[PDB]
Order: C-alpha cells, then sequence, then structure tokens
C-alpha cells in the first residue's frame, strides 16, 4: 500500500535473489590451510565466508570472499584471508580449499598480521591488470591497501594505498572500503580515467576520494587546508545515518556516476524504522563531468535484509554489506556478505527491472 520502493531512473535495481539458491557461499569445517605465520594448519573458513569482490575471468564469474577462523572471539580478533570461488552462471560457485590471498613473512606483515586482509574490492583495467582495494588489519590501524593480478589467484601486495602521497602525510590513517571508478565499455566493465587520471570514492564514515596515476599510489583529495574532503556524510533520521561505506566499485553511466554504498542505522540519531546498528544498501550519484560533485542519493535503502539465511542468532533481523558486481550474460549480479557469516546474490535485469526491497 505504502511501502512500495520506487526508484528514480538512474539507479541500478530491483535486485531479485534467485529461488533456492542463497547463501551461495558458507562457511566449511573440513578445510585446512597452512599459514606460513602461525606454522601450522588452520581452519581458515570455518566460521565465517562474507564480504566479497566479484568481477568477470575467462567468460565466468570470480569471487575473493572474506573467510575467517574461530582463532578468537568476536568483532575483528579472527584472521581474515581470502577465498577463491568461480562460477559459469553466478549463482552456483566452485571454491578452492586453500585461500589465495593471506599475511605472509612479506614486506606487510606488520600492516597484516593478526588481523589479516578484510573486505576486497576488484576492479579491471582495459588491458586485465586486476586491482584490489582491501583493508590490512593488524588489530591496530585498519589501511586500505593495494594489491594486483593478472590470473585473480598470484597478487602482488604494493602496500597501503595513501602511503606515498604528501610525504607520508596519511600513512597512518585508518581507513578502508575503496570503490575505483569504472564503466561499461563493448559490455564489459573496466577501470575508466576522468579528467586524466584515474579514480576511487573511499571511506567508512565519510564519502571521500581519491585520484591515482599509476593505480598503485593514490592521493587522497584534499581541501584548502589539507583536511580529507568529505563528498557526503550520515544523515539524522536516515537509514545512512551513523555509516556511509562504499561498496562495490563506482559505475560512470550517461545519467552520472553512481556508487552503490552501506549505510548503518545510528541508534540514537537514526531511522526506528529500520534495524538499529545494522547495514541495509543505498546509491549516491555523482556529476559524469566531475565525480567529486554529489547530486543526490536514495532516501530509502534499496537491498536491505528480508530473509532468513541474511539473518542470525548473532542479528537476529538481519545485516546485509554490499561488495561485488558483475555486469554478466545482460544482468547485474550484486554480491553482498550476510550477517557478516556468509554470501548472498541478488540479480537485477535492465531488460525486465524488478521492484527494490519493499519499505518496512
Amino acid at each position: 500500500n505504502h511501502k512500495e520502493n520506487k526508484l528514480p531512473d538512474w539507479a541500478f535495481g530491483g535486485f531479485e535473489r534467485p529461488k533456492n539458491v542463497n547463501p551461495v557461499i558458507s562457511p566449511i569445517e573440513n578445510t585446512k590451510f597452512y599459514c606460513p605465520l602461525t606454522k601450522d594448519s588452520i581452519a581458515w573458513e570455518s566460521n565465517d565466508t562474507f564480504n566479497p569482490a566479484a568481477t568477470l575471468y575467462n567468460g565466468e564469474i570470480v569471487v575473493l570472499y572474506r573467510a575467517e577462523d574461530k582463532s578468537g572471539v568476536g568483532i575483528g580478533h579472527r584472521t581474515s584471508r581470502l577465498g577463491y570461488a568461480t562460477s559459469t552462471d553466478g549463482t552456483h560457485f566452485q571454491r578452492e580449499k586453500t585461500p589465495v590471498f593471506y599475511p605472509d613473512n612479506d614486506s606487510q606483515k606488520e600492516l597484516e598480521w593478526p588481523g589479516g586482509c578484510e573486505d576486497p574490492r576488484i576492479a579491471v583495467t582495459d588491458d586485465g591488470l586486476y586491482v584490489m582495494m582491501y583493508t590490512q588489519w593488524n588489530r591496530h590501524v585498519p589501511r586500505l591497501a593495494v594489491a594486483t593480478s593478472r590470473n585473480l589467484k598470484d597478487w602482488t601486495k604494493h602496500g597501503p594505498a595513501f602511503a606515498k602521497a604528501f610525504d607520508g602525510k596519511f600513512f597512518n590513517l585508518g581507513c578502508k572500503s575503496g570503490s575505483i571508478l569504472t564503466e561499461v565499455v563493448k559490455g564489459k566493465q573496466v577501470i575508466k580515467k576522468v579528467n586524466g587520471k584515474y579514480f576511487m570514492y573511499w571511506g567508512e564514515e565519510h564519502v571521500f576520494a581519491a585520484t591515482s596515476d599509476d593505480l598503485i599510489h593514490w592521493t587522497p583529495i584534499v581541501n584548502i587546508d589539507g583536511s580529507l574532503k568529505k563528498l557526503f556524510s550520515p544523515r539524522d533520521g536516515y537509514f545512512d545515518s551513523h555509516l556511509t561505506e562504499c561498496g562495490p566499485p563506482a559505475i560512470y553511466t550517461p545519467k552520472g556516476i553512481v556508487l552503490l554504498y552501506n549505510g548503518k542505522n545510528h541508534s540514537g540519531r537514526g531511522d526506528k524504522r529500520y534495524t538499529a546498528n545494522v547495514y541495509a544498501a543505498g546509491q549516491a550519484l555523482f556529476d559524469a563531468n566531475d565525480p567529486t560533485r554529489f547530486i543526490t542519493r536514495l532516501d530509502e535503502p534499496f537491498f536491505r535484509p528480508m530473509d532468513s539465511f541474511e539473518k542470525s542468532g548473532q542479528y537476529v533481523d538481519g545485516t546485509v554489506f554490499i561488495e561485488g558486481m558483475v555486469y554478466f550474460k545482460n544482468k547485474w549480479y550484486l554480491y553482498y556478505g550476510c550477517a557478516d557469516s556468509k554470501v548472498g546474490v541478488a540479480v537485477y535485469d535492465p531488460k525486465r527491472p524488478a521492484k527494490a526491497d519493499p519499505l518496512p
């Protein structure tokens, strides 16, 4: 009656959850991995498999999922490693039994041990260079870092994204969640340049931005006084009242640049229509000619917890965190974390758009 969640003509959606497919990736007890830092075998994906990256490779959808062992108690006390899975249809995945990206006795050990490597986002260049933006976690400072690959298995760690910018001014900056700007060209979503440089939206507490000449060394967009330039922020009385966290890579379209993001509801300044302290997905629109120029955002989340697989004993009313997205066989596949423990998929079909999740 009053629960119809109409989307404006610039937004993606609705993303419909296919019947009997979810969750697509869940924790596995039996799979073991020899951790070079722990010096012992561990059930690296026995507790949680969530917050995934997604991309296209060899006519197949590849997903890298954040996996955690039972090495700790609660929030950020386990070790995160990235699992690898491939799919021919976007709904059924074939996983490897060992992680493809993890902390090791390499140049990033101090930054990645013992929290590991979290929440990946992957975009690909015109020529097949996959660029991963992920979080380095050592239980002290979270850092947005970069890793490159050509086969999505053998990764090269380049360290924190903002390590060199302005003489190392932001090396110790606590940050995460980087959504590189992309565009669909000849049926393929690739990293796009604007104004001569590569571009990225990033942040958890606010949506910031950054540019780069080589996709490795990023320079944050700053104000006259050198402070980080806030593009938009959490707002009172809405679902995105505590956090406005970047989701999958941003997409340059004819109507403008769309950033799909995750909003966390504030318990004191949020909207009680939605669950407190959990995530629901939103979308923001930026000017095509100026990517830092905010136009608008959705007043209601387009995707939120609806089914039991997106819920748990820990999160009774559920929580979803969008992070992977692939244009495959003329449809959009959205990959997201479910209750910080499973991976889910939802599909948007441009030729027959479904309704978004209804309002509560």
